[PDB]
DNA sequence: TTGACTCTCTTAAGAGAGTCA
DNA sequence: TTGACTCTCTTAAGAGAGTCA
């Protein structure tokens, strides 16, 4: 299939196209009561999206290039990582939004990690709130906090101990 | 079933039966370098499981009772919460294992909360490591830690800023 | 070769309901 | 009435592949 040089060319064309997406400034919690700023490069809400891009689901897109008469297609956020290993610890690598903004395709807002690691960032206290992720979070996770638990642990009788 | 007395009777029979499950001691990380001990009441691996209980999936069970000559059935971990609201902020309430042990049916190890709150406990630093859950965690989440990220945010050109 | 649609699948925290004996 | 099986569905973080012009 594609040589590593051809893969680099795909990454470069992807960056050139994404770099022309609308750039949206967002103020975000960092943890520790501090606020910061992220600049997201947001794919449009409806077609046309940009050269090579098409929507396969409500918040899913793919990037497609045809090379030597063969059509190649990738998940739209996976392209920055095409020269990296695609699994770790027996788990598939996934594109993980550090900005928690699905439409964003800024490669400086993405990392490449297991789906469990990816999901867990939703609850991280953030880079100024105690983040221990080795590839550090850019912001506090949107779901961090005390939660909204309706009922806690309880028993009616005396059959149980903790 | 319908009446509050009938619901109370269901909860009481469930507690009596689960109270006879084997009690298994598990030592657990609490965060902050500390360890604690939990006593889980574990449903058997194979039939018979206990009066009223049947397995509907590899780690899914249901509890069943006949009331007014009709069968009423519930997810096996939902029974303690039958007098509670079944939603919160428009999200379905779910049984959430504070001990992260699916076979356990100890109601002192369960709470009732949105699926997002439920999931997020997998990454909590724990009651001695910074848990902020209002209904406090019993242990550090099994997935807490630095992660195993294969590649971090990166660009080849100069089109992007954080 | 390209755009704009269509479809189903993965994961791991959770669910509801039917078929037999 | 009770037990022991069978099936598919929900969610929100993520995927692969087909059709037509
Ligand atoms: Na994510
Ligand atoms: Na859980
Ligand atoms: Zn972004
Ligand atoms: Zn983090
Ligand atoms: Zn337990
Ligand atoms: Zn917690």
């Amino acid at each position: 299939a594609l040589t590593n040089a051809q893969i680099l060319a795909v990454i470069d064309s992807w960056e050139e196209t994404v770099g022309q997406f609308p750039v949206i400034t967002h103020h975000v919690p960092l943890g520790g009561g501090l606020q910061g700023t992220l600049h997201c490069y947001e794919i449009p809400l409806a077609a046309p999206y940009g050269v090579g891009f098409a929507k396969n689901g409500p918040t899913r897109w793919q990037y497609k290039r045809t090379i030597n008469q063969v059509v190649h297609r990738w998940g739209s956020h996976t392209v920055p990582f095409l020269l990296e290993p695609d699994n770790i610890n027996g788990k598939t690598c996934t594109a993980s939004h550090l900005c928690h903004n699905t439409r964003c395709h800024n490669p400086l807002h993405l990392c490449w990690e297991s789906l469990d690691d990816n999901k867990g960032r939703n609850w991280c206290p953030g880079p100024n709130g105690g983040c221990v992720h080795a590839v550090v979070c850019l912001r506090q996770g949107p779901l961090y906090g005390p939660g909204a638990t309706v009922a806690g642990p309880q028993q009616r009788g005396s059959h149980f101990v903790v």
